[PDB]
């Protein structure tokens, strides 16, 4: 909700004043009024650039503005990549080069000034809206541009389509001011939504496998979406308290999304990755809503909300304990999996036994279990005869909670030390007590490293030596160390009483 410009300031930011002062007037010869719509290509840039190459790129940008302005609107469905090709050229240049951003905006203000055709003016406003959704003008133009938007919205004799685009452009500029910069050029899907002044649809998978459909905009961060999912799911409304976040998943490989990262930036990365493929492998992308942080901040305990969060965590933990990077203990896996089968299908029958091969894989037992321990699984399952769904679930929850990896943030790591007393393949299990070094081959905790000793990721051990931990997701490890350290700092502040 922060205003870029107050209504009282509109009259103090006339574009004509900005243009008279900053336009490259000496290098712009031409018969046509340089300040307003023209059909022909500009001979030089509208603004002054120090690099002659950027002046050239600015002239090229104007041709693409014309190309988009003049394109058949109904080509957008036929070949969307071709329709958005001039848009992506413009947005790529502007996002990469900050000194070229004001030039882009001025070209769009110019082409929407005294435009004689409403259909062409509608296209320029689509372009303004795509630009606003990508990068803002610099501080030297942003208030003149915000005045131009407000004048268009409140005064200008323009179409409803232009007023809607101008309103949505002002809103997204405000949204970005609050949420910070983006890193990627919008995908075709995002551009399609922006063009029509509508939200972006994203599908989030919960830990229980269920799907939640969500509407976001270009500026939507992981934190905002995590708070929205939390609130909708009837959990504690603040993801900073409940510890959940949205992660990115590609072919089962999970990557952390930072709290200020834009979900639409993950979509552009996906769009590129799914195209660069050109049919060689599967391209299974998912957003997943999972518990990342484990704070012992359960006070007025809203038990209802807490129970919803724990139910999601039990699915996540059970699935992590069926993953060989974390757990290789078959007797433990048989114990939790047989109770889950008892909870879902009740007492053993020979029909359940015939159904289990293939079907139960990754659900009630692992690959190693169906392989070498099917009768041991069945024998354990038969021992649960007479347990109600409630009692089998109670027993499964106790077994999950008793595991050393329960209520820990899990990180798969490797080390190259020829002297350190840890297996080369280890797990960092981060919780409120420390950075725990865990051996998934033996199911044993090896060491609890203090957050206080902390300044690939270099971890300072008790003996003051350094463990250089290599991982596929450094951002996750770094953020976990920072979040638990901040939580411990906040608890020390609350404990101090003058
Ligand atoms: N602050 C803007 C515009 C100043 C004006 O319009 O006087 C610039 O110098 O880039």
């Amino acid at each position: 909700l922060p205003q870029i410009l107050n209504d009282e300031e509109i009259s103090l930011y006339s574009f004509y004043d900005y243009a008279n002062k900053n336009f490259n007037i000496e290098k712009l010869k031409q018969k046509d009024d340089i300040f307003s719509y023209q059909e022909s290509e500009i001979e030089s840039s509208l603004l002054v650039h120090s690099d002659a190459e950027q002046t050239e790129v600015a002239v090229e940008i104007f041709s693409k503005v014309l190309h988009y302005m003049n394109s058949n609107p109904l080509v957008s469905k036929k070949d969307p990549a071709d329709f958005y090709s001039p848009v992506k050229f413009i947005l790529t240049k502007g996002l990469a080069i900050e000194s070229l951003r004001d030039e882009i905006y001025c070209q769009l203000i110019k082409q929407s000034t005294s435009n004689p055709i409403q259909d062409l003016n509608i296209r320029v406003w689509e372009l303004i809206h795509f630009t606003c959704s990508t990068f803002p003008p610099t501080r030297k133009l942003i208030k003149y541009f915000a005045a131009y938007l407000k004048t268009t919205i409140q005064q200008s004799d323009v179409s409803k389509s232009v007023k809607d685009s101008a309103q949505a452009s002002y809103f997204i500029l405000q949204r970005f001011t609050l949420n910070g910069a983006r890193k990627q050029v919008p995908s075709v899907t995002e551009l399609e939504s922006i063009k029509e002044n509508r939200p972006i649809f994203v599908r989030i998978t919960a830990t229980d496998g269920s799907l939640k459909g969500l509407h976001i905009d270009s500026a939507t961060t992981c934190q905002e979406s995590s708070n929205d999912l939390s609130q909708r799911s009837r959990m504690r409304v603040n993801s900073k308290e409940n510890g959940f976040t949205i992660i990115e998943s590609f072919n089962g490989i999970e990557r952390d999304i930072a709290p200020t990262d834009k979900l639409c930036d993950v979509l552009s990365k996906v769009e590129n990755l799914q195209a660069t493929l050109s049919s060689k492998i599967q391209v299974n992308f998912k957003f997943v809503f999972k518990k990342k942080l484990f704070f012992d901040n359960i006070t007025n305990v809203p038990t209802t909300s807490i129970n919803v969060e724990n139910e999601f965590y039990y699915h996540q933990l059970f699935n992590d304990l069926f993953n060989s990077n974390y757990c290789k203990d078959q007797d433990y896996q048989i114990s939790i999996g047989s109770l889950k089968l008892q909870f879902e299908s009740s007492d053993y029958t020979d029909e359940i036994r015939a159904w289990l091969p293939g079907n139960g894989r990754g659900k009630y037992f692992t690959t190693d279990i169906e392989k070498n321990r099917f009768d041991d699984f069945i024998n354990k399952y038969k021992s649960h005869k007479g347990l109600s769904p409630e009692d089998a679930k109670k027993q499964m929850v106790q077994l999950l909670e008793k595991h050393p990896l329960a209520n820990c943030s899990l990180v798969v790591c490797e080390h190259q030390s020829e002297s350190l007393p840890y297996p080369k393949n280890f797990v960092l299990a981060l919780n409120v007590n420390g950075i725990n070094i865990y051996d998934p081959a033996t199911s044993k905790m090896l060491e609890s490293v203090k957050y206080s000793n902390q300044s690939s990721v270099s971890i300072i051990l008790e003996n003051k030596s350094t463990l250089q931990a290599f991982t596929g997701d450094v951002q996750k490890l770094v953020s976990l160390i920072k979040e638990y350290s901040l939580y411990l700092r906040n608890n020390a502040l609350e404990h101090h009483h003058h």
